[PDB]
């Protein structure tokens, strides 16, 4: 579980998504398995506008940040899951690393901010939803 809060909005893996966040949606992409949902109070977390490729992500399965470099943000096939069956994921960042289905919304960050959230994973790799092209998440 986790997500992200900036300004008056709340970003979560759309799979996890509840009934709150769909009767208060903004904004939803189920090839990028991400859901934004409006707040009535104000985030403190700041999302990345850069193209890093370093960083670190919380795993909750470990109970550990790890430091690792990840690719930038592509379309890649995605075995199916409890949540969604054999597709391409679009956005999507992978790292060397742990990760089990409950480490969805753990956070990746690089030096600017928020770079995304845990989205897949398999076979030693870790998959990340980005959300440093949703501009519009730090304004209005
Ligand atoms: C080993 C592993 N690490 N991680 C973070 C996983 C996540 C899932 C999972 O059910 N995700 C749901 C969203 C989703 C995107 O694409 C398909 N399904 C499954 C396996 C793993
Ligand atoms: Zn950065």
């Amino acid at each position: 579980s986790g997500a992200i809060y900036v300004g008056n909005y709340r970003v979560v893996n759309r799979h996890l998504a509840t009934h709150n966040d769909w009767a208060n949606l903004v904004w939803e992409d189920s090839s990028r398995d991400l859901l934004v949902s409006s707040t009535t109070a104000q985030g403190c977390d700041t999302i990345a506008r850069c193209d890093c490729q370093t960083g670190v992500y919380y795993c909750s399965s470990r109970r550990k940040h790890y430091p690792v470099s990840f690719s930038k943000p592509s379309l890649i096939f995605v075995e199916a899951s409890e949540y969604y069956p054999a597709r391409y994921q679009s956005h999507l960042m992978l790292a060397v690393g742990h990760s089990e289905p409950g480490d969805c919304g753990g956070i990746l960050r690089c030096q600017h901010g928020v770079v995304g959230i845990v989205s897949t994973g398999g076979n030693g790799l870790v998959g990340f939803a980005d959300v440093r092209d949703l501009l519009w998440l730090d304004e209005e």
